[PDB]
């Protein structure tokens, strides 16, 4: 089955940017629930239960009709949160090949940042903002709810391999930021883990 | 211009069921933002800006194409929250004609409550659960984000005249209930304003 992953850090490691109370709730309650609900749906599907979550969400088309929504939502949630935790760290510097590719595809890092903040801010309701690689080009996309670009365009309205992303569900920012999602988005630049983004880019470029 | 309506009650008037800190945030921050953002989008539209919000959300297809989404979202938000506040009150009982109509259409009050609880729990992501008068048979429906059944089926996936509704955006229940939406849904029965519901049912419109 799926399990709630251990984190790369203690819950307080992203202070003073992301609050430690939210980190703990978000991991132990929200993420745990997606794991639990995905596992419940996979119990009757032993041919699907063994797959890594990041692979199963690329294969939702192959599921029985009555399993597609619950696994989209809950396997999407598990995949997305697993990426999110790995994708946060203080003290990194955008550099190297990923920096150059961002400058190439967006014209500058600041142009990219403005585009990413706009996508993150304009996702109305629950969802995620992503930096993806499509082939050879980086792009900013957003998804609804627990959809992922790994699910493809038909399902999610987006596609590409997610280099990094930002959770814009209200549970991710309500305690510290209330409705001020733009303020939360600003703090994300202090904690986006460019080292992990760079490693993912190196594997896929 | 739209304005933030004053509530019919103090922020603690729904205690011990809905918490007064959420009431205050939800009103003064979340609802205010929908007011503000809807007014910004309406300034260039004198022929829509001064209509009641409940009227506006019935003619979204009459807007310029570049205004449809922002006003669906923000006039929806203002309409829905305005209904919600008037749709909460302690010290009401489901009774009279409305009770009889629920029994007629659902078989029993408890069948209605179970169907409402199911719809409210199964709305994945942000949205609302509604009791509507849909060809004046009563029905339970849900909508995404700030959509309303007053917007019609093509836009919202639902239709009918709202009798009452429950906000299931995370901001409505995070502080007290965290991720435990079923517990929040249970508490709603202690605060839904059956007098306002009964008045809306009587009016039908
Ligand atoms: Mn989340
Ligand atoms: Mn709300």
């Amino acid at each position: 089955s799926y399990t709630l992953p251990s984190l790369p850090y203690a819950y307080d490691a992203l202070e003073p940017h992301f609050d430690k109370q939210t980190m703990e709730i978000h991991h132990t309650k929200h993420h745990q629930t997606y794991v639990n609900n995905a596992n419940a749906a996979l119990e009757s599907l032993p041919e699907f239960a063994n797959l890594p979550v990041e692979e199963l969400i690329t294969k939702l088309d192959q599921l029985p009709a009555d399993k597609k929504t619950v696994l989209r939502n809950n396997a999407g949630g598990h995949a997305n949160h697993s990426l999110f935790w790995k994708g946060l760290k203080k003290g990194t510097t955008l550099q190297g090949d990923l920096k150059a590719a961002i400058e190439r595809d967006f014209g500058s890092v600041d142009n990219f940042k403005a585009e990413f903040e706009k996508a993150a801010a304009s996702r109305f309701g629950s969802g995620w903002a992503w930096l993806v690689l499509k082939g050879d080009k980086l792009a900013v996309v957003s998804t609804a709810n627990q959809d992922s670009p790994l699910m493809g365009e038909a399902i999610s309205g987006a596609s590409g391999f997610p280099i990094m992303g930002l959770d814009v569900w209200e549970h991710a920012y309500f305690l510290k930021f209330q409705n001020r999602r733009p303020d939360y988005i600003k703090e994300f630049w202090n904690v986006v883990n460019w080292d992990e983004a760079a490693a993912r880019f190196a594997a896929k470029k």
